[PDB]
C-alpha cells in the first residue's frame, strides 16, 4: 500500500480540486511499465478520511470500480489511483449529445456491475452518482469517490450516520440510515441522469423541496428518447420503503437481460 515517491511522476496539469487538495495526472513505475495515474494530494481529519478512503479500496477488487494503486507521504499526503482517461459520465454526455442508446444501457449496466460486487462485498457507496462514474473508454465506466464509503458491521446491513440529497433515499434523509438498497435509489438517480445526457436532477429545486416532492409519490418524468423498460426500472429503484425496493442482484439482471435484447435487435 505504501509507494515510492521518487517512482512517482506528477504533471502539473490539474484534474480538479476542492478543501481537500488537488487531484492531479502523473504516472507511476511498477514492475517493469508505467502507469498512468490520478493523484489526490491533500492541502488531522483530511488525512484520516484520506487513509479511511485507501483502506476502503484496499479491499475491493473488481473490474467495474477504480483501482488504488497505493499510498504516499511526503510534501503532502497522496492517493494515487488508475486513470480514467474519458473523465465522469455526465460532463461526458453532456458533450456528447450522439451517444446512442445501447452505449448508455452498456454503460450503466457496467455500473450495476460494479455495485452488485459492492453490495455482496458489504459496503455501502453512499455518493453513487453520475459524476462518480468514470469513463475509461466510451465503452468501459468505473465507479469513483469512496470518501464516503462505509464496510457494513458483521451484525448489521445498514450505516448510521453535506449531503447530496438529491441522490439519497428517504431513509437516508429520515433516518440517517444507509444500506445497499440506499445505493440502489441512488443508482436510480445515477440512470436518470445517463439517460438525460448528463443533466442535473431536480432541475431548479432545493433539497426539502425534492423531500417534500418524493413523499408526495412523485418522481421525476422519463427523459426524452428513454426506452419505456429503462424508465420502468429507475421508478422500481425509487420504491419508498426500503424492504420492498429491489437489491443489485435483481437490478442488475434487469439491465444484463434488457442490454442483451438490446444487443440481439440491433443485429436483426
Ligand atoms: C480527463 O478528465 C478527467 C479525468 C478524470 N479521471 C480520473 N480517473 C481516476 C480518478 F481516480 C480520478 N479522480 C478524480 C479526479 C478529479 C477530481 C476527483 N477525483 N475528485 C473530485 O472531487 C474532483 C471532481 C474535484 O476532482 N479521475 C476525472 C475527471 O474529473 C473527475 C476529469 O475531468 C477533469
Amino acid at each position: 500500500v505504501y509507494l515510492d515517491r521518487k517512482l512517482l511522476t506528477l504533471e502539473d496539469k490539474e484534474l480538479g480540486s476542492g478543501n481537500f487538495g488537488t487531484v492531479k495526472k502523473g504516472y507511476y513505475q511498477m514492475k517493469k511499465v508505467v502507469k498512468t495515474v490520478a493523484v489526490k494530494i491533500l492541502k488531522p481529519a483530511l488525512k484520516d478520511e484520506l487513509l479511511a478512503e485507501a483502506n476502503v479500496m484496499q479491499q475491493l477488487d473488481n473490474p467495474y470500480i477504480v483501482r488504488m494503486i497505493g499510498i504516499c507521504e511526503a510534501e503532502s499526503w497522496m492517493l494515487v489511483m488508475e486513470m480514467a482517461e474519458l473523465g465522469p459520465l455526465n460532463k461526458y454526455l453532456q458533450q456528447n449529445r450522439h451517444v446512442k442508446d445501447k452505449n448508455i444501457i452498456e454503460l450503466v449496466h457496467q455500473v450495476s456491475m460494479g455495485m452488485k460486487y459492492l453490495e455482496e462485498s458489504n459496503f455501502v457507496h453512499r455518493d453513487l452518482a453520475a459524476r462518480n462514474v468514470l469513463l475509461v473508454t466510451q465503452h468501459y465506466a468505473k465507479i469513483s469517490d469512496f470518501g464516503l464509503s462505509k464496510a457494513l458491521r458483521a451484525d448489521e446491513n445498514y450505516y448510521k450516520a453535506k449531503w447530496p440529497v438529491k441522490w439519497y433515499a428517504p431513509e437516508c434523509i429520515n433516518y440517517y440510515k444507509f444500506s445497499s438498497k440506499s445505493d440502489v435509489w441512488s443508482f436510480g438517480v445515477l440512470m436518470w441522469e445517463a439517460f438525460s445526457y448528463g443533466q442535473k436532477p431536480y432541475r431548479g429545486m432545493k433539497g426539502s423541496e425534492v423531500t417534500a416532492m418524493l413523499e408526495k409519490g412523485e418522481r421525476m418524468g422519463c427523459p426524452a428518447g428513454c426506452p419505456r423498460e429503462m424508465y420502468d426500472l429507475m421508478n422500481l429503484c425509487w420504491t419508498y420503503d426500503v424492504e420492498n425496493r429491489p437489491g443489485f442482484a435483481a437490478v442488475e439482471l434487469r439491465l444484463r437481460n434488457y442490454y442483451y435484447d438490446v444487443v440481439n435487435e440491433g443485429h436483426h
